């Protein structure tokens, strides 16, 4: 197999949010959380309470540059059906992925050593215009 | 269908003076580190009515555009359109449906607060003494 | 007049460095200064006698974009005669000038609303490897 | 001679790193990708083989010059999964912020060192599709 | 006229701050500044273009006790009508005023025998809980 | 809701402490006097349950302001001496000098922590008389 | 029994002091050290040689609130009959006894955590006006 | 029997030059760190006789007065009593037996020092420029 | 008139200290200050109201070696009288002097080609076995 | 009494030493010659026995002042190997550099100790010829 | 044979324009430390003519002494040195080979740059407000 | 036997030189080396690449005042050979020997707590004017 980008695109903007939050270990601060918007969902999600995210889907940050990180996925078909059935885009999620942070996002990663703590999706609601917003596409 | 169009750098012009735009988010990290974002330059100070406020003229929304970056958009009534066009060094550049781009810092600043604006404003900034200098030049 | 712009080129790798040392109006005491590497010279800017940067220079910092600002200066007559005969770059130096700062050091003069509290000048070495670095 | 610039394309996700830490008078640089361990003879240190100069290189932004004796150059060109990227003369670009880190402590290092890092449980996985 | 005192509540708990940093003559490298608590305002305090807070603002402290400071001051015209229209409390500013240092404050203003070298202003911002507590 | 206050009556003597240390970008802090140590999870950790916020409450004084998730809040209320004192919104006072020193520090805090503290000799008798 | 509290009373401007000086683990640089004024004597202590402190005098650091410290004491019967003997206000000493410290006296026992590592009793004589002021009594 | 009475912080009053009483301590530990009393508001500057000396006119004695705190007793001749009195903007607060409290921090500095006075002086120490007008008001 | 030397054994251990804080026009933000301890006095030296050491004196750094400088100073007639009256050496000080600075402190002064930006007075206090040491 | 110098000679090329370390509000400088380590009993330490007092002495020296107790006296004096060189008044001179470091301390010291350094491949062979 | 002699501190008159020696080394170690040596004190500026350079007149080498200190060796052509005598204001120090020695700091200096001279000028530093009384007096 | 000065006179100005240089434990950044003009030498020293200095040359750094520090050295008869051949002053090298370092030199020694982690000689060549200076002595 390959490792395919999940690009820039499938973030729509006026639509709600999927966020992946990142805690790395040796992190004691909270605005050293990596948040990164994750995908455009048309509702939010919602995983069994009884499963756990570990299960369904690991994350792994490496190095890319000498100030860039980036995140490669492993999602589990049962959490691929479920974004793919969520996500604005249309059937982005795939098996393998990966997608590129900046130089900003990339440094307190850079400053654990890629080692992570914790991480987990949060569902990120929509502001005033949103509606109005996904409906002005040229 | 209208559309949400991009309000450009080319809008601020050096040695006019600023309409700052700035924001304030409910649960921002991090302190002292504000949203201040030189807005549109003016030939003339802004000053909205008395009774009236900003909010029955202007709204404001902060959404993301990919996985680093974060738009404001933004509705602009027809009065406030009016006088900011008329005001603007940069001719007519005000539409009633726009955004503008945040840099890579503001917009993890953004994503960090959840996008979650708790208020907003419009403020007049005056020219350094090289100014008139600087704009007829 | 025009104002020209003093470009990055003319820092140029391995020669000591002059430096704009400016503190805003405002903000905290934790703030470092803002510190523009300014202009590469042959050797050391010394002042006459009792003088400043501010007795020949005049600076007025304006925005030049959503997140961007400029610094613009005018330099007097004699201190351009003076950093003309030390530049590396070949006289860059005129009476009007500005500079284009980054979206990171622009951040620090949009928060004071541009507004310069003092500046002073300073005047930086080079490493080991300086010489080394100019001549390759 | 030139110093030559240390490209990002050195670091190759999946593979460790190797990690140039540096104090100045503090930024984590991932420097190059590495097949094996860098562990130097247990009689000799870095700094016997590596010299490095900060220099502004803009009216913003910083490289890290660098001179890397012959014996850590065919070490670390042996080591390297990128083949053969490292020279005598070279530079890397630091990024905004790091830059200003360097401007505000006059370009002066106190201290730098070279720190192995492993990979993650998608490492070998990430090199190997 | 008379000095009224701008007491203590008109810093309200969950909004910026406005700050006076005070520089005394004599003592020690060591020794940290004065930092008051000043005004707990809307928005940052924004000076016009080249001024400072001493352009509008005349200070002078004067004992109160055995361990106890006041510091007084004139507030100009301008600065009057600009601090009153950010202020959190309901216009508290007047033109002759004081306030009253601690016992730890006024340590600092005594062993100089109230001589101030330099005073600027500061802004400081609010924490993530600063809106809802202000709200509560 | 209200931010209530963290009186000094929920500190019994004779019983182990939880120190609050806050580390500004350093005070030591009694905070809590409880029955049994506290120990979270193995997986979480402080900043998961519990926000703080500093904040000036005059022209001097400094209170910190902080929220505790409701599991850190039924779990503090259980070790607890003084009966259930902890809340979801509340604030404690700094000293004088602790004060001086979050003013110094623009109110940044760098990090925080809750250290287990051991008794004296005298300790279980001072309680149990 | 209880733990009954020696008050600032015992102390009498003009009278030699007894001054209990503690030490916490961890201190570096003397004025640190915790000195407290303990009783007013009417003449300076002296206990026998052979005799330690430890053995007649206990002392325990705890907790008051989220700046204050308390001191607790176990004084033995031979000591409590010494001190007794020697304060000048009547008799004040009981065998199980606390005072509390303010604010400034607390931050370096605040610092130890509560940690002792020396402390004693010392006798601090008086000043030029000592017998007057003593004698003024209204 | 006399009595030692309390000079209590009435007597400093803003706008009116300071008489200030310095203490320096034997063996005070921490550097830097003064003793220094604003002691009462005087209409005039103090100025003693060049031959005589403060010490033939003032004495003074550290006592603790409890477990923190700590008071200055001290004792004031006819002569120089009369002359602070004259001199003091607050109406005839010297005795000729008083007392001043220390704060909770200066008891500490006392106690640490084992109340051991090295030396002490009074020093006029004059106003600001709102001086005139804060005592005028 | 003459500048006349203000030697070392005008500093005598275990009272408190005069000090001359000097900022030097160049150099770098990492630089500390040059700090002279200058006088030692019965007591810590009280500037007027609103007045500053700078109004009182006139100050002028010029080279005497190779690595040495010396500092040349104009003292004003009350500040004169208010050192010579707290001095411990008795009597020191007159209206045009001199102090020698050593090989360690020129190094400062001549890097920045003997030109200082500002300076200041500071006050410096004596350590617990101060009077012990002065009396013996 | 009076505070006599302890001068260098009391450093004898060969044997042990006591550093003599200080941290300002950091200077190393060796303080004695001993002929077996120093080692205070468990329950005293250093400053029980031992006051420092850092005191400039002309327009850019700086001198140590010390009181030293009687019993680290007659301990110090046994174990030293220039005869009896400690009394209870001295001080000791520092350079041109730790002086400056000094002044910019305000001569805060904010702690001190003494420590012991073993001696090289041929220190007892120096000491012995 | 002819001799290298020492251009002693003498030749540095307190109040009158300094001519500065700065040498940079090729591979000196430590940042913003430099070697500048006030070399001559000048009645006028030194100003040699425009094509010409300092290299055809001043040559300047630097070796130890011993196991601690450094001096500068230096050869100085007949042209510079009529003109250096005729403004030093020490009457005629110069000679055609001299050298100065350097300070404890600087030699280590010069050691760790393994005495290797990348370049070196002559500069005019003017004086302070007190110049002309000092020299004067 | 007896540990012999090498005085500061063993270097001849103009004449290449022999350095050594000292790195201490604990040293990061050399400009922490300490360098030593050793000995002024005819032409440069070669030992034989098989050969190690260890063998032929022990260095030891002890105290010699608060800010002093001495050099002791044991020197190898064949190294002494050599040494005495290349050495512009005349056969100045013993078996056993020292010198003094300034306070300046022995700063990082002092340091290090006088710990040696390696060091060596170096041929330092010589300047422009080398030849001339040489010849020009009185
Ligand atoms: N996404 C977004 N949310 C905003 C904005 N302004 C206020 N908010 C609030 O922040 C929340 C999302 O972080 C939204 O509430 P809701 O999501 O709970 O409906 C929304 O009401 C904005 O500009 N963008
Ligand atoms: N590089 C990397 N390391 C991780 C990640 N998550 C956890 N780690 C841990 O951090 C270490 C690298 O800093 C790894 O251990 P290892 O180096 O002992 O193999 C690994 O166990 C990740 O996403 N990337
Ligand atoms: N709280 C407290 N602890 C003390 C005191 N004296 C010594 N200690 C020690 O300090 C520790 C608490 O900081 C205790 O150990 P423990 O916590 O392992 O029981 C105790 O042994 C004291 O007076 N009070
Ligand atoms: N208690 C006290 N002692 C003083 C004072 N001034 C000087 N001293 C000296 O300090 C000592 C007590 O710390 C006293 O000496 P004595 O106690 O040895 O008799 C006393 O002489 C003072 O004001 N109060
Ligand atoms: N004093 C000294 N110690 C050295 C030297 N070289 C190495 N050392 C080591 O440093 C230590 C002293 O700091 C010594 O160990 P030791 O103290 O355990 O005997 C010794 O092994 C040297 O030249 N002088
Ligand atoms: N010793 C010395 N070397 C110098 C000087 N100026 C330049 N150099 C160069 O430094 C080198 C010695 O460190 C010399 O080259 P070389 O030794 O390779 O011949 C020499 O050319 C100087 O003034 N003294
Ligand atoms: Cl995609
Ligand atoms: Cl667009
Ligand atoms: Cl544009
Ligand atoms: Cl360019
Ligand atoms: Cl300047
Ligand atoms: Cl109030
Ligand atoms: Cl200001
Ligand atoms: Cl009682
Ligand atoms: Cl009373
Ligand atoms: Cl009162
Ligand atoms: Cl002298
Ligand atoms: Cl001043
Ligand atoms: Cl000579
Ligand atoms: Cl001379
Ligand atoms: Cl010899």
């Amino acid at each position: 197999h390959s490792y395919v980008e999940l690009k820039d695109k499938v973030i729509v903007p006026g639509w709600p949010t999927l966020m992946l939050e990142i805690d790395f270990v040796g992190g004691t601060s909270r605005n050293q959380f990596l948040n990164i918007p994750f995908l455009s969902v048309k509702e939010p999600l919602q995983l069994p309470r009884e499963k756990k995210l570990t299960d369904y889907f690991t994350i792994d940050v490496e190095p890319a540059g000498h100030s860039l990180v980036n995140i490669y996925f492993q999602i589990d078909d049962f959490l691929l059906l479920t974004l793919n059935s969520l996500s604005v885009y249309k059937d982005p999620i795939r098996k393998y992925m990966f997608l590129r942070l900046n130089k900003e996002q990339s440094k307190w990663a850079i400053n654990a050593a890629f080692n992570v703590f914790s991480y987990r999706l949060r569902n990120i609601g929509v502001g005033p215009l949103g509606p109005d917003i996904r409906s002005s596409g040229p």
